[PDB]
């Protein structure tokens, strides 16, 4: 029990309530890019001329579990292996074995100024609602304030609320051949400051599918031929 346990519970529960709902019957979501089971949706939203466009994606990854996907998403020691848009990151505070506060800077995308972020990152297991249902693994990354925040005069401070939500199906020794992880990934980013709307939309449209294809392939790569961590 650290000082964020209640805020964590609330963000996690809001994701479980709202973020998992199916979009596809929902015309409010624009399906922007499909590549197989990878589907990436946005809503076009701006506040005081700043693009906020909610991002929502689903995916189905053969051969890995939700537990594994989330550990790898969460574990700072493998970040450099799959991240391509980060210039620097620092762990600012360890809250618990499942929660940390991270400071990170993103590579500049010309001509906007550089962005930095300060966020709590927590990984959690949500037991099945009934023995009929899937257990779920979630990572939530959401912006928080911290006294130890770096001074970075190059950077505008972005605010994020991101969740990677994972459910695992097995069609039955259980083999990697028989496992499928369904991912829901949501990212609500306020970039701060101003940035050209066209720049923000082009960076999102390029970087989110790249990230999901890349990150998920990395998890397949690292886990293959290892005992399955359900
Ligand atoms: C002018 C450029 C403004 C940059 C705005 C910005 C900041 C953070 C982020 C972001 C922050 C966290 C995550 S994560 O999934 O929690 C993993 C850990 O890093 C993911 C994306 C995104 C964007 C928006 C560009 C969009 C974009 C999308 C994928 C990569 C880079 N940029």
């Amino acid at each position: 029990t650290h000082r964020f346990v209640q805020k964590v519970e609330e963000m996690v529960q809001n994701h479980m309530t709202y973020s998992l709902q199916d979009v596809g019957g929902d015309a409010n979501w624009q399906l922007v890019v499909e590549e197989g089971e990878m589907k990436v949706y946005r809503r076009e939203v701006e506040e005081n001329g700043i693009v906020l466009d909610p991002l929502k994606a689903t995916h189905a990854v053969k051969g890995v579990t939700g537990h594994e996907v989330c550990n790898y998403f969460w574990n700072v020691d493998v970040r450099n292996d799959w991240e391509t848009t980060i210039e620097n990151f620092h762990v600012v505070e360890t809250l618990a074995d499942n929660a940390i506060i991270i400071y990170q800077t993103h590579k500049r995308v010309w001509p906007a100024s550089q962005r930095d972020v300060l966020y709590l990152s927590v990984i959690r297991k949500i037991p099945a609602l009934t023995e009929n249902d899937p257990e779920t693994w979630i990572v939530c990354n959401f912006s928080v304030d911290h006294d130890s925040a770096p001074l970075n005069n190059r950077c505008v401070r972005a605010k994020i609320n991101v969740a990677m939500i994972c459910q695992t199906l097995v069609s039955p020794e259980i083999s990697r051949d028989n496992i499928l992880c369904k991912i829901t990934y949501v990212a609500n980013v306020n970039p701060g400051g101003w940035a050209p709307a066209s720049v923000l939309r082009a960076v999102a449209k390029r970087e989110y599918p790249k990230f999901l294809k890349r990150f998920t392939s990395y998890v397949q790569e690292k886990t293959a031929g290892k005992p399955i961590l359900f």
